[PDB]
Protein backbone atom coordinates (compact mmCIF):
# COMPACT_ATOMS: atom_id res chain seq x y z
CA UNK A 1 0.00 0.00 0.00
CA UNK A 2 3.10 2.80 0.47
CA UNK A 3 4.27 1.99 -2.95
CA UNK A 4 0.57 2.48 -4.49
CA UNK A 5 -0.36 5.97 -1.49
CA UNK A 6 3.46 7.40 -3.22
CA UNK A 7 2.13 6.51 -7.12
CA UNK A 8 -1.01 7.96 -6.90
CA UNK A 9 -1.06 10.95 -4.43
CA UNK A 10 0.50 14.17 -4.69
CA UNK A 11 4.54 13.91 -2.98
CA UNK A 12 2.35 16.88 -1.11
CA UNK A 13 -0.45 14.81 -0.05
CA UNK A 14 1.77 12.11 0.88
CA UNK A 15 3.95 14.10 3.21
CA UNK A 16 1.25 16.02 4.78
CA UNK A 17 -0.62 12.35 5.53
CA UNK A 18 2.97 11.37 7.20
CA UNK A 19 2.98 14.44 9.29
CA UNK A 20 -0.27 13.92 10.66
CA UNK A 21 0.35 10.41 11.38
CA UNK A 22 3.60 10.81 13.09
CA UNK A 23 2.06 13.65 15.16
CA UNK A 24 -0.61 11.07 15.86
CA UNK A 25 2.37 8.60 16.79
CA UNK A 26 0.96 6.34 14.39
CA UNK A 27 3.76 5.31 11.34
CA UNK A 28 2.77 5.10 7.89
CA UNK A 29 4.70 2.20 6.82
CA UNK A 30 2.85 0.37 9.14
CA UNK A 31 -0.78 1.53 9.65
CA UNK A 32 -0.40 1.84 6.11
CA UNK A 33 -4.65 1.87 5.14
CA UNK A 34 -4.63 4.33 7.67
CA UNK A 35 -2.29 5.85 5.54
CA UNK A 36 -4.39 5.70 2.27
CA UNK A 37 -7.56 6.75 4.15
CA UNK A 38 -5.96 10.07 5.10
CA UNK A 39 -4.26 10.99 1.61
CA UNK A 40 -7.59 10.06 -0.25
CA UNK A 41 -9.92 12.39 2.43
CA UNK A 42 -6.91 15.15 2.12
CA UNK A 43 -7.44 14.70 -2.00
CA UNK A 44 -11.18 14.80 -1.43
CA UNK A 45 -11.24 17.52 0.88
CA UNK A 46 -8.93 20.15 -2.08
CA UNK A 47 -11.21 18.71 -5.11
CA UNK A 48 -14.30 19.54 -2.89
CA UNK A 49 -12.87 23.42 -3.05
CA UNK A 50 -12.01 23.03 -6.31
CA UNK A 51 -15.69 23.01 -6.92
CA UNK A 52 -16.34 26.33 -6.19
CA UNK A 53 -14.97 29.69 -6.83
CA UNK A 54 -11.65 30.78 -5.30
CA UNK A 55 -13.92 32.78 -2.31
CA UNK A 56 -16.28 30.11 -1.68
CA UNK A 57 -13.97 27.83 0.89
CA UNK A 58 -12.03 27.71 3.54
CA UNK A 59 -10.21 24.28 3.69
CA UNK A 60 -10.02 23.53 7.11
CA UNK A 61 -8.48 19.97 7.20
CA UNK A 62 -4.51 19.04 6.62
CA UNK A 63 -3.38 22.10 8.60
CA UNK A 64 -2.31 22.53 12.44
CA UNK A 65 -5.20 21.40 14.65
CA UNK A 66 -4.10 23.94 17.35
CA UNK A 67 -4.05 26.91 14.83
CA UNK A 68 -7.02 25.40 12.61
CA UNK A 69 -9.22 26.15 15.77
CA UNK A 70 -8.32 29.80 15.80
CA UNK A 71 -9.64 30.33 12.03
CA UNK A 72 -12.77 28.52 13.26
CA UNK A 73 -13.02 30.97 15.94
CA UNK A 74 -11.83 33.87 13.64
CA UNK A 75 -14.84 32.73 11.46
CA UNK A 76 -17.36 32.88 14.14
CA UNK A 77 -16.74 36.20 15.64
CA UNK A 78 -16.91 37.44 12.54
CA UNK A 79 -20.10 36.02 11.12
CA UNK A 80 -22.02 35.18 13.95
CA UNK A 81 -22.01 31.54 12.89
CA UNK A 82 -21.96 28.66 16.36
CA UNK A 83 -18.75 27.12 16.65
CA UNK A 84 -18.72 23.35 16.29
CA UNK A 85 -17.86 21.35 18.91
CA UNK A 86 -15.62 19.13 16.66
CA UNK A 87 -13.04 20.31 14.24
CA UNK A 88 -14.73 20.46 10.47
CA UNK A 89 -13.28 19.96 7.26
CA UNK A 90 -14.50 22.88 5.19
CA UNK A 91 -16.17 26.50 5.95
CA UNK A 92 -18.60 27.90 2.76
CA UNK A 93 -18.49 31.60 2.55
CA UNK A 94 -21.21 31.78 0.66
CA UNK A 95 -23.72 29.24 2.58
CA UNK A 96 -22.14 30.29 5.85
CA UNK A 97 -22.06 26.79 7.38
CA UNK A 98 -18.99 24.51 8.16
CA UNK A 99 -19.11 21.74 5.89
CA UNK A 100 -17.91 17.66 7.38
CA UNK A 101 -16.75 15.42 4.43
CA UNK A 102 -17.13 11.86 4.65
CA UNK A 103 -15.11 9.39 2.57
CA UNK A 104 -16.15 5.44 3.85
CA UNK A 105 -15.21 2.23 2.25
CA UNK A 106 -18.75 1.46 4.46
CA UNK A 107 -22.17 2.21 3.51
CA UNK A 108 -23.07 5.92 2.65
CA UNK A 109 -26.57 6.07 4.68
CA UNK A 110 -24.85 4.10 7.81
CA UNK A 111 -21.90 5.97 8.00
CA UNK A 112 -24.23 9.14 7.05
CA UNK A 113 -26.47 8.88 10.30
CA UNK A 114 -23.28 7.90 12.72
CA UNK A 115 -21.51 10.80 11.57
CA UNK A 116 -24.63 13.05 11.82
CA UNK A 117 -25.30 11.57 15.56
CA UNK A 118 -21.65 12.11 16.50
CA UNK A 119 -22.93 15.56 15.35
CA UNK A 120 -26.06 20.57 14.28
CA UNK A 121 -25.21 23.23 11.72
CA UNK A 122 -22.65 21.44 10.24
CA UNK A 123 -23.37 20.42 6.87
CA UNK A 124 -22.05 16.71 6.38
CA UNK A 125 -21.28 15.84 2.73
CA UNK A 126 -20.57 11.74 2.44
CA UNK A 127 -18.91 10.43 -0.33
CA UNK A 128 -17.94 6.28 -1.14
CA UNK A 129 -15.75 4.72 -3.92
CA UNK A 130 -18.64 3.02 -5.29
CA UNK A 131 -19.97 6.62 -6.88
CA UNK A 132 -22.69 6.95 -3.81
CA UNK A 133 -22.91 10.44 -1.99
CA UNK A 134 -25.06 11.64 0.34
CA UNK A 135 -25.59 14.58 1.64
CA UNK A 136 -27.32 17.21 4.45
CA UNK A 137 -30.79 17.90 3.31
CA UNK A 138 -29.95 16.44 -0.13
CA UNK A 139 -28.28 19.80 -0.26
CA UNK A 140 -24.97 18.75 -2.36
CA UNK A 141 -23.43 22.28 -2.47
CA UNK A 142 -21.37 21.81 -5.53
CA UNK A 143 -22.65 21.32 -9.20
CA UNK A 144 -23.00 17.82 -10.90
CA UNK A 145 -19.70 18.13 -12.62
CA UNK A 146 -17.65 18.72 -9.34
CA UNK A 147 -18.71 16.25 -7.77
CA UNK A 148 -18.53 13.40 -10.89
CA UNK A 149 -15.03 14.24 -10.39
CA UNK A 150 -14.83 13.30 -6.61
CA UNK A 151 -16.69 10.14 -7.29
CA UNK A 152 -14.99 8.98 -10.35
CA UNK A 153 -11.39 9.62 -8.66
CA UNK A 154 -12.80 7.89 -5.84
CA UNK A 155 -13.96 4.61 -7.95
CA UNK A 156 -10.78 4.98 -9.47
CA UNK A 157 -8.59 4.25 -6.33
CA UNK A 158 -10.76 1.26 -5.60
CA UNK A 159 -9.95 -0.24 -9.19
CA UNK A 160 -6.74 0.27 -9.10
CA UNK A 161 -6.33 -0.92 -5.64
CA UNK A 162 -8.45 -4.01 -6.00
CA UNK A 163 -5.63 -4.57 -9.05
CA UNK A 164 -3.20 -4.43 -6.45
CA UNK A 165 -5.07 -6.66 -4.41
CA UNK A 166 -5.01 -4.13 -1.46
CA UNK A 167 -8.63 -3.44 -1.65
CA UNK A 168 -10.42 -5.99 0.48
CA UNK A 169 -7.87 -5.25 3.06
CA UNK A 170 -8.61 -1.52 2.72
CA UNK A 171 -12.44 -1.97 2.78
CA UNK A 172 -12.61 -4.09 6.05
CA UNK A 173 -9.94 -1.73 7.61
CA UNK A 174 -12.47 0.71 8.21
CA UNK A 175 -14.93 -1.64 9.72
CA UNK A 176 -12.34 -3.03 12.22
CA UNK A 177 -11.49 0.41 13.25
CA UNK A 178 -15.43 1.31 14.09
CA UNK A 179 -15.90 -2.30 16.29
CA UNK A 180 -12.90 -1.26 18.08
C1 LIG B 1 -7.80 11.91 13.05
O1 LIG B 1 -8.04 12.87 14.08
C2 LIG B 1 -7.72 14.24 13.76
C3 LIG B 1 -8.98 15.03 13.19
N1 LIG B 1 -9.90 14.16 12.38
C4 LIG B 1 -10.62 14.54 11.22
O2 LIG B 1 -10.57 15.65 10.79
C5 LIG B 1 -11.50 13.43 10.56
N2 LIG B 1 -11.48 12.15 11.21
C6 LIG B 1 -12.19 11.16 10.73
C7 LIG B 1 -12.21 9.74 11.39
C8 LIG B 1 -13.27 9.77 12.53
C9 LIG B 1 -12.51 10.09 13.81
C10 LIG B 1 -11.03 9.75 13.50
N3 LIG B 1 -10.95 9.33 12.07
C11 LIG B 1 -9.84 8.68 11.37
O3 LIG B 1 -8.88 8.42 12.00
C12 LIG B 1 -9.97 8.32 9.76
O4 LIG B 1 -8.90 8.85 8.95
C13 LIG B 1 -8.80 10.24 8.83
C14 LIG B 1 -7.97 11.02 9.67
C15 LIG B 1 -7.87 12.41 9.54
C16 LIG B 1 -8.62 13.08 8.58
C17 LIG B 1 -9.45 12.33 7.74
C18 LIG B 1 -9.55 10.94 7.87
N4 LIG B 1 -12.99 11.25 9.62
C19 LIG B 1 -13.10 12.46 8.87
O5 LIG B 1 -13.81 12.52 7.90
C20 LIG B 1 -12.28 13.61 9.44
O6 LIG B 1 -12.37 14.73 8.78
MN1 LIG C 1 -11.46 16.54 9.20
MN1 LIG D 1 -13.88 14.57 7.25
Amino acid sequence: MEDFVRQCFNPMIVELAEKAMKEYGEDPKIETNKFAAICTHLEVCFMYSDGGSKHRFEIIEGRDRIMAWTVVNSICNTTGVEKPKFLPDLYDYKENRFIEIGVTRREVHIYYLEKANKIEKTHIHIFSFTGEEMATKADYTLDEESRARIKTRLFTIRQEMASRSLWDSFRQSERAAAEL
